[PDB]
């Protein structure tokens, strides 16, 4: 509907089912979403974890080459530019299959890659066998008038990962994910706390429906600093569009002691 | 009602209003609660932050001597022994008024003090003016067949404080508190996450009603490892009695990186 008059930020989250090992199908879905989000006045689209090749870690390790990942990455840079919308995607990283991790990248509407991040907290034995964990803290960068940051999936369930972003100035944390198994506690209990305990907004974009032997939960959501859903989806495919509004835990935490007690 | 047949743990939480600077009145209330919890088969009673002198930090600094704190502490050890119930209380620490912090202590049913902890995360300028912050991590100790730990009030709102306890083996974290101002996000949003993200149980005992110029929220609650309230109170005085049931975030967290990124 009409954008708020001021200077403001409208984001979109793509929730959909990917087909394993079919990047032309999955990237076409991303392109469709990018066009629809831009038409609705969104300035950025967040898409889910490993959407381009499907959430199939062992198959990605066995079957998807670095040249194939690069071809999908160039296509995605192309969609950000061609649809004139900033885009956050998540693919395998650019190294060989035995060296790369799971990453998220943000390209601006000119297609320039502003930030790349490698998932630090791999989930379960198949991810750990298929991917190398990241060793770097989450990036934080100005975009659209706020400080954005990236994390991936299981990362957000650790308070330490969100705090690492908020410590570097993050105000809006964008999280591609792939969560199955009817795990309501992640978006229902953990996400609202990560928002409140840092005073930030988080956007969480999941797959939904049957894919690669799992049934994904959907439940994509944007949670504001009071832990309230600003918008949310259920279990069906959908494009969530949200207008964002413009204790001091982050000052008060005794970080020099906390660091010694983890 | 009848205790479960096995080896099991039944705890009680005292939620009530204290009178500022009137330890004979407030400690009598604790004694009443201890007797009632023991009669109902509870093995431990958790009571709220600074209940013995009321939640009045600046007045405690100005008016309550170390000899007066010690006299209340001996009375409380006496109630644990005489009512035959383990007791967790929270008083000013034992040093002079300008050196002491806010503490929580656990005495067993024999009146032996098993653990003492000094609140690390002071809340707001009046606490910071009246008390010295603690510098030690939360204690964790076997009692009743589980590993118990102590934190105080604002501590629990920092994920790092609960993680410090769970890292040392805590399974049941006991939290005297004093929270006013209709701050629903603490027990509604933060506590359930602290339980889920560590896989622990937390018990949270607040004041309620008008006291020292504030109106306390009540909302005392025991939350289990799925983030569900096992029992909970509203805004009126009450004695909550709960029978406790008998992802691996704690193994998976990359603590050596997290410690560098806080």
């Amino acid at each position: 509907g009409l954008v708020p008059r001021g200077s403001h930020m409208r984001i979109a989250l793509m929730q959909h089912t990917a087909r394993p090992l079919d990047p032309q199908h999955n990237l076409d879905l991303i392109d469709d979403a990018a066009a629809r989000a831009s038409e609705q006045g969104a300035q950025l689209l967040l898409t889910p974890q490993l959407f381009g090749f499907g959430y199939v870690p062992s198959q990605i390790c066995a079957q998807v080459s670095a040249e194939q990942v690069d071809a999908a990455r160039s296509r995605l840079r192309g969609i950000a530019r061609d649809r004139g919308i900033a885009l956050v995607w998540s693919l395998p990283g650019p190294e060989g299959p035995e060296q790369r991790g799971i990453t998220a990248e943000l390209a601006d509407e000119h297609g320039e890659v502003l930030a790349s991040y490698q998932k630090v907290q791999l989930y379960g034995p198949e991810e750990k066998a298929a991917f190398v964990p990241g060793e770097q803290p989450p990036p934080v960068l100005s975009w659209g008038g706020r400080q954005l940051s990236l994390l991936v999936a299981y990362d957000v369930e650790f308070p330490e990962m969100v705090r690492a972003a908020a410590a570097r100035g993050a105000q809006l944390v964008l999280v591609p994910t792939a969560l199955a198994g009817d795990e309501t506690s992640v978006p229902g209990i953990l996400l609202p706390a990560r928002a409140v305990e840092n005073g930030i907004t988080l956007a969480y974009a999941n797959h939904c429906g049957p894919e690669g032997g799992l049934v994904f939960d959907g439940g994509s959501v944007v949670v504001g600093p009071a832990g309230q859903p600003l918008g949310e989806l259920g279990v069906e495919p959908g494009l969530l569009v949200v207008d964002l509004p413009d204790a001091d835990y982050l000052q008060d935490r005794r970080a020099e002691l906390h660091r010694n007690w983890l």
